[PDB]
RNA sequence: AAUUUCUACUCUUGUAGAUGUGAUAAGUG
DNA sequence: GTACCGTATCCACTTATCACTAAAAGATCGGAAG
DNA sequence: CTTCCGATCTTTTAGTGATAAGTGGATACGGTAC
């Protein structure tokens, strides 16, 4: 079985680091001599003022292209109706596939190969699609072929100013591909049309024909609304709410008119429906019993309805890669000198660029240590960059069937037959070695043969290519044993990455600095100062562990390319910022796989793991409870004071910039929760925020702040390092703890994310930690006098107890259903004890009155806040002896107080009832916060948190945290009884109540 | 109150935690 | 005192996507042959 | 003088896997009103 230390190196995680750059020597002076910063600022300004223009080009082509759509939609309507009726995974896959083919069909409309258009117009659209993601956007063929857009002379000079520099737009270029892609991404126009916008129109047409079949008299009414605004006058109303009209409403203008016809501007259709409903006649009732509103349609994509400068040093792809081959054109290098780190940027020389090419020197010689970065990039995107997909081999193979020998950039000629090009290009979307072919066709032996041939071919290429022939590949498994090539690529990719270090003479370096031929900066933060004394930052730990020698021996933290430079005009003077991304757990796979299943397997193998419940308290900001497998608690904690600094005492006296203090407080408490997590080897539970909205008195009140606190808790638990831990130890810098799955979205992540669970919010604070009893009555229904008589007659019997002086009330769940909430308990009979108010002492001998309650005062039928204390037994005996009832007999007092039917007596009696079943009682003026249950348990004692017993929660905050931990225990027990290593993805209040009452009574 | 950046302090010209950046688009209150 | 109806959120905040790239391929310029 | 050749710098370009899967709703001070 696995251990808790086994949850490391599961999947990669990409992070980034930020540093300041301190100029070295005359370097800044040379920059101040050369004036690159003003030109880079002008380049950035021109880019940001040219972005709307190129955006306008994109909008014009998008509208001009999608105005010609001639596709029908009834088949995908039938598919989505079938999935709505059935929710079958076969119907789910069919719906996904049919949406995908519709997206590809309108993509062929976009890229000009659809059969519905003329092949000349198709070729024109194909040329435009090829042009729109290339350098010919800048004073090239695109603007001439699409003459619909006029450009002023200033705007042509602005477009010309980026000559030979389109790579600066290149990432944005790829971003526009995300607009025009068809791979189900939410930014894509095909996903907006096929998957997002269409179901709203389908629902609108369905509810319209339902309304028409219900009553047709509004139909002509709709017609004059269509004549009120004068929109779509060439067509009728029922033609608009039909499938062939969805061949219109693709441009943003048509969507705008369709939305404004419903919303008005001047009467609209929705307000016409509102006046029809407000008539409250029979037709209003039959349309109020049906969905009587139309949802609007979403707006189309990219259509209208201290700052810093990016630095490039007039040299594109600056720090795009660290490789020595691309060191010539990227110009970014690193040096290490007695613990300090330096960044070298060689700018382009006068006219042409001249390389520097420092020679190696002896290690014993004084000077810097230049790093050498050998990195063949990802095999998927690199192996077909050479061999097949070379223009020469594709042309030759289009002409001949003979295998071709290539020798350029090879240490030995490599042969490629037609078979390998057929596996990599089978003219179909699923390639023969690809898993989609095995999924669709099921030919597993042909899949195995194609995989073996491809694996042998890429092994031969890795042996023959000049960048990779030096690298040893003996660690690879034999070819026929790989079950899929994704695992092979994840295995092969770490073997193609190496970092060396070679000493460079100091004199050459600072001579290059002295002439200005090499620019040198020092990577710097607080921790690299000479007065550094304490524990360093986490990013400093990653940066140090990146260049540690045993990390160079085996790379667990990988240095990425794509580094950026910024200039900020701390803020006393201008500063240079350097941003660099890194990848941690590089030896592991790129994506998590069955992470929750692995966590449940460990949890089933380790039933003794504790549970930490997290709760938002009223007095304490965040409360912590740690309990065992049997539900007995181990630790209660209030996190108001973190590192001997109270935080409530800052919030209260500063509330009379809150958000940044809240962020800082959550950042401090995240270290505490992760310390308890790693100390107890346990699981943690948080409340599910989307299933409740409470805590108007808790300092952490907003949904947003707790929601993003869970965001950073998930991010922190995704990869976890500790400053005290050694680097090679599990939990260290190069072996971080991975315990939670990657965040995708709060709606799609479910309830369990690794070792972190989620629990529905209510019925956690105001509930007995000994009996699980809760108040069953909604009290907004208790207003009228006969209503409170039915409230009184719903109870069984009440009688004084002579022995201990308390009162005994009985209730059963089969009665008083008119005022009872719809959540019955596990047992059918509850016994309320009205405890006599007597003085007792807690575990430390603090005097306290048992059974005391506090209720708010009411003035002008409204609360005022002066939260006033009362003694429920004293008021009960006061109103009891108000009219003189004998009670020492122990008889049923309820019909004796019921027969007189005094309205004031029933009012104060139900007020006393509200007093006694008020679960928690907390007043901030005197600081009381306590839980007092008017129900005795099986042992025979009613719970009261004023006793300060360490077996039970101190406070209602701790009570809620304990009950959240108990809900996590319920989820864990449901996991133990389950066999699929999954969960129910949610628990109801009734099952939770029944569970806690069965296992606690 | 000194920070790649943020929060909280000043035993220490500093300290304790957190810290994926850049770009784009959409939705909501 | 029992229905009951609407107000306070208006610039910010939250969800999706992708790049984390050497090297081929193509444009560009300076020098030599008819 | 005009044209064809190789160095040199900018762009673009290759593409793997593997399931989640369909998941439920929810008002609140407060004030004014018959």
């Amino acid at each position: 079985m696995t251990q808790f230390e086994g949850f490391t190196n599961l999947y990669q995680v990409s992070k980034t680091l930020r540093f300041e750059l301190i100029p070295q020597g005359k370097t800044l002076k040379h920059i101040q001599e050369q004036g690159f910063i003003e030109e880079d600022k002008a380049r950035n300004d021109h880019y940001k003022e040219l972005k709307p223009i190129i955006d306008r080009i994109y909008k014009t082509y998008a509208d001009q292209c999608l105005q010609l759509v001639q596709l029908d939609w009834e088949n995908l309507s039938a598919a989505i109706d079938s999935y709505r009726k059935e929710k079958t995974e076969e119907t789910r896959n069919a719906l996904i596939e049919e949406q995908a083919t519709y997206r590809n069909a309108i993509h062929d409309y976009f890229i000009g190969r659809t059969d519905n258009l003329t092949d000349a117009i198709n070729k024109r659209h194909a040329e435009i699609y090829k042009g729109l993601f290339k350098a010919e956007l800048f004073n090239g063929k695109v603007l001439k072929q699409l003459g619909t857009v006029t450009t002023t002379e200033h705007e042509n000079a602005l477009l010309r100013s980026f000559d030979k520099f389109t790579t600066y737009f290149s990432g944005f270029y790829e971003n526009r591909k995300n607009v025009f892609s068809a791979e189900d991404i939410s930014t894509a126009i095909p996903h907006r049309i096929v998957q997002d916008n269409f179901p709203k129109f389908k629902e609108n047409c369905h509810i319209f024909t339902r309304l028409i079949t219900a009553v047709p008299s509004l139909r002509e009414h709709f017609e004059n609304v269509k004549k009120a605004i004068g929109i779509f006058v060439s067509t009728s109303i029922e033609e608009v709410f039909s499938f062939p009209f969805y061949n219109q409403l693709l441009t943003q203008t048509q969507i705008d008119l369709y939305n404004q016809l419903l919303g008005g501007i001047i009467k609209g259709l929705n307000e016409v429906l509102n006046l029809a409903i407000q008539k409250n006649d029979e037709t209003a009732h039959i349309i109020a019993s049906l969905p009587h509103r139309f949802i609007p349609l979403f707006k189309q994509i990219l259509s209208d309805r201290v700052e810093k400068f990016k630095l490039n040093f007039q040299m594109p792809t600056l720090a795009s890669g660290w490789d020595v081959n691309k060191e010539k054109n990227n110009g970014a290098i690193l040096f290490v000198k007695n613990g300090l780190y330096y960044l070298g940027i060689m700018p382009k020389q006068k006219g042409r660029y001249k390389a520097l090419s420092f020679e190696p020197t002896e290690k014993t010689s004084e000077g810097f240590d230049k790093m050498y970065y050998d990195y063949f990039p990802d095999a998927a995107k690199m192996i077909p960059k050479c061999s097949t997909q070379l223009k020469a081999v594709t042309a030759h193979f289009q002409t001949h069937t003979t295998p071709i020998l290539l020798s350029n950039n090879f240490i030995e000629p490599l042969e490629i037959t037609k078979e390998i090009y057929d596996l990599n290009n089978p003219e179909k979307e699923p390639k023969k070695f690809q898993t989609a072919y095995a999924k669709k066709t099921g030919d597993q032996k042909g899949y195995r043969e194609a995989l073996c041939k491809w694996i042998d071919f890429t092994r031969d290429f890795l042996s023959k290519y000049t960048k990779t022939t030096s690298i040893d590949l003996s660690s690879l498994r034999p070819s026929s044993q790989y079950k899929d090539l994704g695992e092979y690529y994840a295995e092969l990719n770490p073997l193609l990455y190496h970092i060396s270090f070679q000493r460079i003479a100091e004199k050459e370096i600072m001579d290059a600095v002295e002439t200005g031929k090499l620019y040198l900066f020092q990577i710097y933060n607080k921790d690299f100062a000479k007065g550094h004394h304490g524990k360093p930052n986490l990013h400093t730990l990653y940066w140090t562990g990146l260049f540690s020698p045993e990390n160079l021996a085996k790379t667990s933290i990988k240095l990425n390319g794509q580094a950026e430079l910024f200039y900020r005009p701390r803020f006393t003077s201008d500063k240079f910022f350097f941003h660099v991304p890194i990848t941690l757990n590089y030896q592991a796979a790129n994506s998590p796989s069955k992470f929750n299943q692995r966590v449940n397997a460990y949890l089933k193998e380790h039933p003794e793991t504790p549970i930490i419940g997290i709760d938002r308290g009223e007095r304490n900001l965040i409360y912590i409870t740690v309990i065992d497998s049997t539900g007995k608690i181990l630790e209660q904690r209030s996190l108001n004071t973190i590192q001997q600094f109270d935080y409530q005492k800052k919030l209260d006296n500063r509330e009379k910039t809150i958000k940044d203090l809240k962020q800082g407080y959550l950042s401090q408490v995240i270290h505490e929760i992760v310390d308890l997590m790693i100390h107890y080897q346990a699981v943690v539970v948080l409340e599910n925020l989307n299933f409740g909205f409470k805590s108007k008195r808790t300092g952490i009140a907003e949904k947003a702040v707790y929601q993003q606190f869970e965001k950073m808790l998930i991010d922190k638990l995704n990869c976890l390092v500790l400053k005290d831990y050694p680097a090679e130890k599990v939990g260290g810098v190069l072996n971080p703890y991975q315990l939670t799955d990657q965040f995708t979205s709060f709606a799609k992540m479910g309830t369990q994310s690794g070792f972190l669970f989620y629990v529905p919010a209510p019925y956690t604070s105001k509930i007995d930690p000994l009996t699980g009893f809760v108040d069953p009555f909604v009290w907004k229904t208790i207003k009228n006098h006969e209503s409170r008589k039915h409230f009184l007659e719903g109870f069984d019997f009440l009688h004084y107890d002579v022995k201990t002086g308390d009162f005994i009330l009985h209730f059963k769940m089969n009665r008083n259903l008119s005022f009872q909430r719809g959540l019955p308990g596990f047992m059918p009979a509850w016994d309320i004890v009205f405890e006599k108010n007597e003085t007792q002492f807690d575990a430390k001998g603090t005097p306290f009155i048992a059974g005391k309650r506090i209720v708010p005062v009411i003035e002008n039928h409204r609360f005022t806040g002066r939260y006033r204390d009362l003694y429920p037994a004293n008021e009960l005996i006061a109103l009891l002896e108000e009219k003189g009832i004998v009670f020492r007999d122990g008889s049923n007092i309820l019909p004796k107080l019921l027969e007189n039917d005094d309205s004031h007596a029933i009012d104060t009696m139900v007020a006393l009832i509200r007093s006694v079943l008020q679960m928690r009682n907390s007043n901030a003026a005197t600081g009381e916060d306590y839980i007092n249950s008017p129900v005795r348990d099986l042992n025979g004692v009613c719970f009261d948190s004023r006793f300060q017993n360490p077996e039970w929660p101190m406070d209602a905050d701790a009570n809620g945290a304990y009950h959240i931990a108990l809900k996590g225990q319920l989820l864990l027990n449901h996991l133990k009884e389950s066999k699929d290593l999954k969960l129910q993805n949610g628990i109801s209040n009734q099952d939770w109540l029944a569970y806690i009452q069965e296992l606690r009574n």
